[PDB]
DNA sequence: CCCCCCCCTATCGAATCCGTCTAAAGTTA
């Protein structure tokens, strides 16, 4: 996909329609994304993909990462509650705590 | 003429010596 508009004019009307959707229909709404790196100077950062513009479009943005053998689960952007850090694992029942 | 974005890579390079112990066996008027 070489023409960098049109993604962003589809993604803006992808991220409409599901909004749109999620509001009739008294829905739940779950995307995922996939992250990438940012370098500036002689550092790099790990950003989400997708450019800028679509940081807007999720009402709630949540992040895993790493951090030595522990997951953590940061709520980047979100309009009703604060910023917190939760520690959570994998484990053969699923999704857990600790 | 109009309005918005992308991405990690790759190993290197040797130094520095110390600290002594344990005696035994008589001979030939």
């Amino acid at each position: 996909l070489d023409d960098l508009s049109l993604r962003t004019r589809l993604l803006n009307g992808l991220a409409q329609q599901m909004i749109s959707l999620a509001n009739n229909h008294r829905l739940a709404v779950i995307l995922t994304n996939q992250m990438t790196t940012k370098i500036d100077r002689n550092q790099a950062l790990l950003v989400p993909a997708l450019g800028e513009s679509w940081g807007h479009a999720a009402t709630i943005r949540l992040i895993f990462h790493w951090d030595r053998k522990q997951r953590l689960a940061t709520l980047y952007k979100s309009p009703s509650q604060k910023e917190c850090t939760v520690l959570f694992q994998i484990k053969p029942q699923g999704f857990r705590d600790t």
